[PDB]
Protein backbone atom coordinates (compact mmCIF):
# COMPACT_ATOMS: atom_id res chain seq x y z
CA UNK A 1 0.00 0.00 0.00
CA UNK A 2 2.78 2.17 0.45
CA UNK A 3 4.05 1.36 -2.69
CA UNK A 4 2.93 2.52 -6.30
CA UNK A 5 4.29 1.79 -10.01
CA UNK A 6 4.79 4.08 -12.45
CA UNK A 7 1.95 6.54 -14.11
CA UNK A 8 2.04 3.90 -17.20
CA UNK A 9 1.58 0.83 -15.38
CA UNK A 10 -0.99 2.55 -13.14
CA UNK A 11 -2.92 3.79 -16.48
CA UNK A 12 -2.32 0.44 -18.35
CA UNK A 13 -4.08 -1.57 -15.50
CA UNK A 14 -6.36 0.61 -14.54
CA UNK A 15 -8.23 -0.08 -17.70
CA UNK A 16 -8.56 -3.98 -17.28
CA UNK A 17 -11.03 -3.55 -14.79
CA UNK A 18 -14.80 -2.12 -15.16
CA UNK A 19 -15.58 -0.43 -12.15
CA UNK A 20 6.86 8.06 -11.43
CA UNK A 21 7.25 7.38 -15.07
CA UNK A 22 8.91 4.58 -17.02
CA UNK A 23 8.14 2.96 -20.52
CA UNK A 24 4.78 1.93 -21.56
CA UNK A 25 3.82 -1.53 -21.12
CA UNK A 26 4.91 -3.67 -23.80
CA UNK A 27 2.42 -6.46 -24.82
CA UNK A 28 4.14 -9.29 -27.40
CA UNK A 29 1.75 -11.64 -29.47
CA UNK A 30 3.66 -14.43 -30.27
CA UNK A 31 2.05 -17.71 -32.69
CA UNK A 32 2.91 -20.67 -30.34
CA UNK A 33 4.18 -21.81 -26.89
CA UNK A 34 8.17 -21.55 -28.29
CA UNK A 35 8.13 -18.16 -29.81
CA UNK A 36 6.51 -17.13 -26.26
CA UNK A 37 9.57 -18.44 -24.64
CA UNK A 38 11.43 -16.77 -27.31
CA UNK A 39 9.95 -13.66 -26.29
CA UNK A 40 10.38 -14.35 -22.47
CA UNK A 41 14.41 -15.24 -22.85
CA UNK A 42 14.67 -11.99 -24.94
CA UNK A 43 12.46 -10.13 -22.23
CA UNK A 44 14.92 -11.02 -19.46
CA UNK A 45 17.91 -9.95 -21.15
CA UNK A 46 16.51 -6.53 -22.13
CA UNK A 47 15.72 -6.33 -18.21
CA UNK A 48 18.59 -7.84 -16.95
CA UNK A 49 20.27 -5.07 -19.43
CA UNK A 50 18.73 -2.03 -17.84
CA UNK A 51 19.64 -3.93 -14.32
CA UNK A 52 15.84 -4.59 -13.30
CA UNK A 53 15.07 -7.47 -11.35
CA UNK A 54 12.23 -9.67 -13.01
CA UNK A 55 9.34 -12.05 -11.69
CA UNK A 56 7.42 -13.66 -14.23
CA UNK A 57 4.08 -14.82 -13.03
CA UNK A 58 1.97 -17.44 -14.67
CA UNK A 59 -1.78 -17.73 -14.03
CA UNK A 60 -1.61 -21.40 -12.83
CA UNK A 61 1.17 -23.83 -10.85
CA UNK A 62 0.69 -26.34 -14.35
CA UNK A 63 1.28 -23.58 -16.49
CA UNK A 64 4.34 -22.23 -14.35
CA UNK A 65 5.82 -25.55 -14.68
CA UNK A 66 5.62 -25.69 -18.35
CA UNK A 67 7.49 -22.49 -18.44
CA UNK A 68 10.05 -23.41 -16.69
CA UNK A 69 10.82 -26.57 -18.31
CA UNK A 70 10.87 -24.83 -21.11
CA UNK A 71 13.35 -22.11 -19.91
CA UNK A 72 15.51 -24.71 -17.86
CA UNK A 73 16.12 -25.65 -21.48
CA UNK A 74 16.99 -22.36 -22.91
CA UNK A 75 19.97 -22.27 -21.03
CA UNK A 76 18.13 -19.84 -17.84
CA UNK A 77 18.68 -20.02 -14.02
CA UNK A 78 14.63 -20.52 -12.88
CA UNK A 79 13.21 -20.61 -9.81
CA UNK A 80 9.16 -21.94 -9.58
CA UNK A 81 8.58 -20.06 -6.58
CA UNK A 82 7.10 -22.01 -3.85
CA UNK A 83 6.74 -18.77 -1.56
CA UNK A 84 7.32 -15.75 -1.22
CA UNK A 85 10.74 -15.23 0.71
CA UNK A 86 14.42 -20.88 -2.86
CA UNK A 87 17.47 -21.07 -5.03
CA UNK A 88 19.06 -19.08 -7.81
CA UNK A 89 18.75 -15.43 -7.96
CA UNK A 90 18.15 -15.39 -11.42
CA UNK A 91 14.75 -15.80 -12.73
CA UNK A 92 11.47 -16.43 -10.23
CA UNK A 93 8.36 -17.79 -11.51
CA UNK A 94 5.27 -17.27 -9.15
CA UNK A 95 1.78 -18.49 -9.87
CA UNK A 96 -0.51 -15.77 -9.54
CA UNK A 97 -1.72 -17.21 -6.19
CA UNK A 98 1.81 -16.72 -4.36
CA UNK A 99 1.82 -13.39 -5.72
CA UNK A 100 0.13 -12.25 -2.99
CA UNK A 101 1.40 -9.03 -0.87
CA UNK A 102 4.54 -8.75 -3.29
CA UNK A 103 5.52 -6.29 -5.94
CA UNK A 104 8.68 -6.33 -8.41
CA UNK A 105 10.66 -4.17 -10.17
CA UNK A 106 9.66 -5.71 -13.45
CA UNK A 107 6.96 -8.65 -14.32
CA UNK A 108 6.70 -10.52 -17.26
CA UNK A 109 3.03 -11.76 -17.35
CA UNK A 110 3.38 -15.55 -19.19
CA UNK A 111 0.48 -16.00 -21.33
CA UNK A 112 -1.98 -13.20 -20.76
CA UNK A 113 -4.02 -14.70 -24.03
CA UNK A 114 -7.67 -15.65 -24.93
CA UNK A 115 -7.58 -19.39 -23.73
CA UNK A 116 -6.62 -18.03 -19.93
CA UNK A 117 -8.15 -14.65 -19.61
CA UNK A 118 -11.77 -15.06 -21.40
CA UNK A 119 -13.86 -14.38 -18.52
CA UNK A 120 -15.23 -11.21 -17.50
CA UNK A 121 -14.51 -12.74 -13.88
CA UNK A 122 -11.19 -12.79 -14.83
CA UNK A 123 -10.25 -9.28 -14.86
CA UNK A 124 -9.64 -8.79 -11.47
CA UNK A 125 -6.67 -11.91 -11.50
CA UNK A 126 -5.50 -9.94 -14.79
CA UNK A 127 -5.33 -6.61 -12.97
CA UNK A 128 -3.82 -7.90 -9.93
CA UNK A 129 -0.85 -10.28 -11.59
CA UNK A 130 0.10 -6.44 -13.97
CA UNK A 131 -0.63 -4.35 -10.83
CA UNK A 132 2.91 -6.09 -9.16
CA UNK A 133 5.13 -4.55 -11.91
CA UNK A 134 6.44 -1.65 -10.27
CA UNK A 135 8.21 -0.14 -13.04
CA UNK A 136 8.49 -2.18 -16.14
CA UNK A 137 5.73 -4.28 -17.31
CA UNK A 138 5.73 -6.92 -20.17
CA UNK A 139 2.44 -9.42 -21.45
CA UNK A 140 3.35 -12.00 -23.74
CA UNK A 141 -0.04 -13.82 -25.30
CA UNK A 142 0.67 -17.16 -27.39
CA UNK A 143 -2.33 -17.49 -29.90
CA UNK A 144 -4.33 -14.22 -29.25
CA UNK A 145 -3.91 -11.48 -26.88
CA UNK A 146 -6.81 -11.49 -24.17
CA UNK A 147 -9.96 -10.50 -25.25
CA UNK A 148 -9.96 -8.31 -21.59
CA UNK A 149 -7.40 -6.22 -22.89
CA UNK A 150 -9.30 -5.07 -25.76
CA UNK A 151 -10.94 -2.25 -23.66
CA UNK A 152 -7.41 -0.51 -23.01
CA UNK A 153 -6.63 2.52 -24.99
CA UNK A 154 -4.07 1.59 -27.60
CA UNK A 155 -1.79 4.90 -26.87
CA UNK A 156 -1.11 2.87 -22.97
CA UNK A 157 0.74 0.32 -24.50
CA UNK A 158 3.23 -0.93 -27.29
CA UNK A 159 2.50 -3.82 -29.60
CA UNK A 160 4.68 -6.42 -31.21
CA UNK A 161 7.58 -3.24 -31.30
Amino acid sequence: ASYRSTQQITDFTKEILVNRQGDLPNVVVTPNFEAGVDQVVDQLAMNDSERDTTAIIGKSLAECEALTKALKARGEQVTLIQTENRLAPGVIVVPSFLAKGLEFDAVIVWNANQENYQREDERQLLYTICSRAMHELTLVAVGSLSPLLARVNHALYTLNE
